[PDB]
């Protein structure tokens, strides 16, 4: 069968499309405009990869200026991971690309959604739409996004259940928490934080570093997406939360960083950024019931092989 | 103190300039770039008394077009009423104005509020942020949007959550009820059923007309957004709804006009609109409670004030 994947040339997307590609019975579409934090040169080699087989179409293309209907007509399956993710650039001048690419770009794939026989139509969405909450977050939390890209994103969602309610559109709706891992873009913190540590630099910390991330390792975070298509059990219209198997704080990771890398860290600290929460913790109840989602790969285990992939990629 | 009004010669936006400027100490600033469902030739008839007082100030200009550095120079209060409000034409090529003009416009605005200190940031929002909803809604309810309309509503209230929590911009969220009376836009219900009693012509009814509404009498919506203003109490993040005396059925209000013009009505039942629930009903214990708000205006009152009012228009 025909599964669409927007963002495929990204970290996520890149990675989700090379899962998919393992099944012989999946044949992929990917789109990808280019844009974004993570520079073309780095989504160049992601999109190589997925062309060595011979199941993987890629469109080139802002899905605003795709035929969509016609891209459409043999697709079973739409994964849309295309977004502006980064928290920290979604202020003043920088908001109007979020809106345009999370908020327009999903309203006018949905348009195109209503009259396609899809099997479904699987969204991806943030822990940022939480915003600030205590205890493990459950899925019918009152979200209260605290960054404007977290507006965009939890208004992607809420498009998701218009067309789902007034149009039939099979929609769901993962949340994933902070992924890492190979790949990684370079505006995330172990990116950052790796790359600092293997050139001998200060290590970048916003605020005191205290604050936690449900970090979810790429693999972990992919088998729960396949899940999404392949569960047994009837997910159409529900909200799911994919998170990690270990919270740390950012401290907790440079010392894993320092066990990993055998040097000791120097530590910047920085201002903490408007618009980033203290904590985030998933409650994956709902993902274990309706997609056997169990995440499997420690922190050490993770942080080693984004390690070993930073250090071959420079 | 000086007020900015947004949408200021619009349907509410109109009535709520004249309300202020009854205070000899208020100072009032309209900003509107009339666009949206109304005609310019009736927003014209709604700011014609308003210009004429020494204490208006009126700018015909686009907020997103506009030195908002000029319009908010010793401004103490803004009510944010500027919006893109019509429920049932938000779909397709017509769903980017609500973008830009309910999303964009609120950003922006929020942004040129960060470094003056006002006492109070005053955003007008929709009952159509709760979406499809059973009894009275209370304000802590999960709001789930029913059409695009509704959600770029939503969208704006969160950018007002984003803007208070990480810059202080005290914001207070006023949720209103279907607002109808004298100068009510031609779009709405109201206006379009006396419009077509007046012309002899079919009155349109969307379903079977058995939904229903808290219809909120403009003079009521007003003493409640005036109260808002006026209470010295701390208000500063709450969202509040705004509802009417009396809920109503189409076929009642229908009822009600034939009573007042002594007409039958004619009636053509048509489709349901996608994105419109069956019934709104406010929960105003929150207003009553913080504003001492307490709707008066009856619906046989209040439809006659519209009914004079439409007549005269035509
Ligand atoms: N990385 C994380 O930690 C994380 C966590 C939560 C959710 N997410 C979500 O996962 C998805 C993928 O994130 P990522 O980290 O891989 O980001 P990314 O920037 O690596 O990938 C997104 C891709 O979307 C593409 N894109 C954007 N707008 C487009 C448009 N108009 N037309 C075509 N292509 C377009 C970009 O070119 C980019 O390659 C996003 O929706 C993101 O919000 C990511
Ligand atoms: N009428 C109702 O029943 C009702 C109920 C719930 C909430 N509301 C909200 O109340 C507010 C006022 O509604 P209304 O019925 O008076 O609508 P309206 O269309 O009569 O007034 C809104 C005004 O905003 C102006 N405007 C829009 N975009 C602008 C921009 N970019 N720059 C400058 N001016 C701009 C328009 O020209 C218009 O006159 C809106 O926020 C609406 O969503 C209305
Ligand atoms: O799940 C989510 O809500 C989001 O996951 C990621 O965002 P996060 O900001 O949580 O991840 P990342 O950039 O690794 O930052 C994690 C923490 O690390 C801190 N940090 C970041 C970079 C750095 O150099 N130093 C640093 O201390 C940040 O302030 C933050 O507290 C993704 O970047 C974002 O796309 C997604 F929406
Ligand atoms: O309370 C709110 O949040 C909303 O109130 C209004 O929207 P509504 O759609 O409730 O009001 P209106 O347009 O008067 O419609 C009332 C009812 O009347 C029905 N209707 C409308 C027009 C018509 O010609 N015939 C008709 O049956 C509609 O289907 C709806 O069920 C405002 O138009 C909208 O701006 C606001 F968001």
């Amino acid at each position: 069968m025909k599964i669409l994947v927007t963002g495929a040339a990204g970290f996520i997307g890149s990675h989700l499309c090379q899962a998919l590609l393992k099944n012989s019975a999946y044949h992929v579409v990917g789109i990808d405009h280019f844009i974004g934090p993570t520079p073309a040169t780095l989504k160049t080699g992601n999109i190589q990869s997925l062309e060595l087989n011979s199941r993987f179409q890629f469109i080139r293309e802002d899905i605003l200026n795709t035929d969509l209907s016609k891209l459409l007509q043999d697709i079973d399956v739409v994964y849309h991971l295309a977004a502006i993710p980064g928290v920290r650039t979604s202020w003043g001048k920088d908001f109007q690309p979020y809106v345009t690419n999370n908020i327009m770009v999903t309203q006018q794939l949905l348009e195109a959604c209503k009259h396609i026989k899809l099997d479904k139509f699987i969204h991806i969405s943030t822990s940022s739409v939480y915003g600030e909450k205590s205890g493990a977050v459950s899925e019918d939390l009152l979200p209260i996004p605290l960054s404007p890209f977290g507006v965009t994103k939890l208004s992607g969602e809420h498009l998701c259940h218009v067309y789902h309610k007034n149009f039939h559109i099979p929609i769901v709706i993962l949340r994933y928490f902070t992924v890492y891992g190979p790949r990684q873009r370079p505006d995330m913190a172990f990116h950052r934080l790796i790359k600092q540590m293997l050139e001998d630099k200060p290590l970048t910390i916003f605020g005191d570093g205290t604050q936690t991330r449900d970090f979810t390792y790429i693999d972990d975070c992919i088998r729960g997406t396949v899940a999404a298509l392949e569960t047994k059990k009837n997910i159409i219209g529900e909200v799911i939360n994919i998170g990690g198997k270990e919270q740390a704080s950012i401290l907790d990771i440079i010392s894993m960083l320092e066990k990993i890398s055998g040097k000791s860290a120097t530590k910047n600290f920085l201002k903490s950024v408007p618009g980033e929460p203290k904590q985030t913790w998933a409650d994956i109840s709902k993902a274990s019931t309706l997609l056997q989602y169990s995440p499997t790969v420690s922190l050490s285990d993770g942080l080693e092989a984004e390690y070993d992939y930073i250090k071959q990629l420079y």
